[PDB]
Formats: structure tokens, sequence, C-alpha cells
């Protein structure tokens, strides 16, 4: 007997912002998830996210970031949870080898971003505990930092329910049923219909947008974080130890200060094993792989941050073929959003994304382009 406005399935990253959004506008909305949002078992847990703005994957990134940035000053003002903690974000790579901080200069320069440059000495110099070849060079963005993704979500939520959004917790979705007038889903725990329907299951959406007769190629990837005793003198944020994004020989790494002295986390961004959202091992040290490919960086460029393991999580990316997320009406359904893909680097959007979601469920159309994210785009294959 529960007929909604819109049905969100998966209230994860993108789903929960998604569902504030539309709560907040008096849009009756169901929120449906297989766990009961922040969880581990999705892509948003081991605490912290990276927002950085000098975004070379693409220009539309750019705004999107910065209207991002806004949302999470606005959602920091709203809520008693903590979001953001302005860390500063560094970029560093070897000279002339680096086609991402290239590509990062580039947009900074081209987006008149606000942000420093170093090189060799220079950056050992600035954070002592950051140890580079005196070949490499950087790019430190001052204003950009350091997100608390479960907060976040937790924040998105309470505000959502607040509002009259009702979120059915540890029910996975089945299937779908679209009608040109109505959506329905099918899950364990009942059905439910609704005028509209967003879909953002996050790494299942690799094995469940078949269900809507889609074809995507959609890859989940391992993901492991390691937390790690480190020397506070050098590694605590109270110091201004930065938030970083790096490309090294072995590929590119992405890590956080130490907060409150609880150790610096660190995690290896351009290798994963591929897995099942439905199988994927969640237990940090199974490979020998998951503490060794952390440590052998931190013994190389952060040596007094390479200390006793305590604590790992195991979280997932799910990659497009282009990397570049899928953000779109569903092409034989107007009233079904889709929102996948995020291909290990959407949280810091999730602001932004929730508001364009929201707005495809709601008319159709969003206020700027999108057509980077379009589901027709052919390198999606
Ligand atoms: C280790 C790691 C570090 C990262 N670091 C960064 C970073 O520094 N900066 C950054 O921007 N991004 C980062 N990312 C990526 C970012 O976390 C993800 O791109 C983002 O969280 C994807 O959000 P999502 O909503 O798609 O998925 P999720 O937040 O996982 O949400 C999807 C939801 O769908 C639910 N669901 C699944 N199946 C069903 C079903 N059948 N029925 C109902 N519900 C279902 C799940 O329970 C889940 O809650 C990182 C990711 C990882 C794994
Ligand atoms: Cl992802």
């Amino acid at each position: 007997s529960t007929h909604f406005d819109v049905i969100v399935v998966g209230a994860g990253s993108m789903g929960m912002a998604a569902g504030y959004q539309l709560a907040k506008q008096g849009v009756k909305t169901l929120l449906v998830d297989a766990f009961d949002p922040p969880h581990t078992n999705g892509s948003h847990h081991g605490d912290t996210r990276i927002i950085r703005h000098a975004y070379g994957e693409g220009r539309e990134y750019v705004p999107l970031a910065l209207r991002s940035q806004e949302l999470w000053y606005e959602l920091e003002k709203e809520t008693h949870h903590k979001i953001f903690t302005k860390t500063g974000v560094l970029v560093f790579g070897p000279k002339g080898e680096s086609a991402f901080v290239a590509e990062t200069m580039e947009a900074a320069k081209e987006h008149s971003l606000t942000v420093d440059l170093l090189e060799g000495d220079e950056i050992n110099k600035r954070w002592p505990g950051i140890t580079v070849p005196e070949n490499y060079n950087a790019i430190f963005e001052p204003n950009s930092g350091v997100l608390f993704s479960e907060n976040c979500i937790r924040a998105y939520r309470e505000l959502a329910e607040a509002r009259g959004a009702k979120v059915l917790t540890h029910t996975r979705v089945e299937d779908f049923d679209i009608s040109p007038d109505s959506v329905k889903i099918e899950t364990a725990n009942g059905s439910y219909t609704a005028d509209k329907l967003i879909v953002s299951m996050g790494a299942w959406n690799s094995k469940l947008l078949s269900k809507l007769n889609l074809d995507i190629p959609l890859q989940p990837y391992r993901q492991v974080v390691g937390f790690f005793e480190s020397d506070e003198s050098k590694y605590s944020n109270d110091i201004d130890f930065p938030g970083f994004m790096v490309e090294v020989p072995n590929g590119i790494y992405y890590g956080f200060p130490s907060f409150g002295g609880c150790g610096l986390r660190l995690g290896y961004h351009t290798f994963g094993q591929k897995i099942d959202p439905d199988t994927i091992n969640r237990e940090f040290g199974v490979y020998p792989e998951d503490e060794s490919n952390l440590r052998a960086f931190l013994e190389e460029y952060m040596p007094g941050a390479n200390g006793e393991l305590k604590r790992g999580a195991v979280c997932m990316y799910t990659k497009t073929l282009d990397e570049h997320f899928i953000i779109d009406l569903h092409p034989e359904h107007s009233n079904v959003v889709i929102a996948a893909g995020f291909s290990g680097h959407g949280f810091k959007f999730s602001s932004g994304v929730g508001e364009v979601l929201s707005q495809l469920a709601l008319t159709g159309k969003t206020e700027h382009d999108i057509s980077i994210f379009s589901i027709n785009r052919p390198a999606l294959k």
C-alpha cells in the first residue's frame, strides 16, 4: 500500500545524497539498502576521503568538485557530525614522468585554482616526513582536504529522515518492473512502487543493471587501506601534514594525515584484485600484497609513518573502461536514473552528484551539461 514519489535503490554515497536532496524539497522518498548505511560492505568506509579540485580527468569535473566542496561546507553547518577538515592536498611525482601530475598542473592553471608549486628538496623541507628524489615535482592545493565519508552519509540520512524520507534497511532489491508511468522494485521484504527510480548500488551495479536490460562493462576491484602508527611530529594533521595523492614507479598511492594521533592511512590506487561484491574477501591481510604494497611506499617515501599496522579496511571500486562515471537517465526509460562506475574517485563529488540525480529524477534534466557521464558514450563499450 506504499507508493512513493521516488525510490532510491542503494542508499550509499550517491543515493543518500540524492535522498537528502529530494526529501529537502518535500519529495516523498523511499531509500532501500542491502545493509544499514554507513556500513563496511560497500565503497564508502575506511573513514576518510580525499577531495581535491585540480581535476585533470576532464574539465567538467572542476565545477562539480567546487560545487561539491561548497555543498560539503553547507552540510558541515547543518549537522553535528564532522564533515570536512581542510588538510590541503599534495600531488607529487617524477618530473616529466607523470601524466597525472602534469594533468593536475594544467587543470589548476586552466581553472585558475590557488595552488603551490614545489620541487625536489623543497617538498621535504616543507613537510618533513616526506622523502622524495630531487627529480620529483609537486602541486599542493591549500584549500582542499579530507572528507569523513561515513559521517557524511549518516548526516545526509538523519537530515533526510527528519524531512520524511523512509529508509528500508537490510533489504536487497532483486528485480525491477518499469512502465512508462511507474517503477517497481521487488525485494524479500515486499514490493514498492513509485513515479521515479534512482539506481545507485555501487559495486552491485555490475551484477544488477542487467535487470534493467543494460549491458555495461563494470569491473569491481578489491581495494585495501591500512592505518599505521606514525611519528606524530611529522604526520599529524595538527602539524599540517597534507592529504595526498601521488605517483611513484610502481603506481599511484593516496593517503591521509594522522587525526587525533590515530595513525597515517594509506591506500594503493592503481592495483586491486578483480572481485565480485558478493564473494569479496573483506579481511585485510589475506593476501600478502595488502600490507606489503603499502609498506613498500612507506619505507621509501614516508619512513616515519611505517609503524605497526593498527587496522586495515577492505573496500571496493567499480570501474568503467574509460574510468569516467555514468550519470544519466536510462536510455529506454526517462523515469529511471542511473549512477554507477565511480571508478575509485567518486566520493568527493557525492554531494554534487546527489544534486544532479535529484534533478534528473524530478525533471529528466540537470542545469549543466554532464555529457562526459553519458550512458550512451561509446568508450563505455
Ligand atoms: C579504499 C577506497 C578509497 C577511496 N578513496 C577515495 C577518495 O580519497 N576520494 C574519492 O573521491 N573517492 C574515493 N573512493 C571512491 C568512493 O568511495 C566511491 O567512488 C564511492 O563511494 C561510490 O559511491 P556509491 O554510492 O556508488 O557506492 P556505495 O557508497 O558503496 O553505495 C552503494 C549502496 O548500494 C547498496 N546496494 C547494493 N546492492 C543493493 C541491492 N540489491 N539492493 C539495495 N541496495 C543495494 C549497498 O549496500 C550500498 O550501500 C575510494 C574508494 C575506496 C574503495
Ligand atoms: Cl568506486
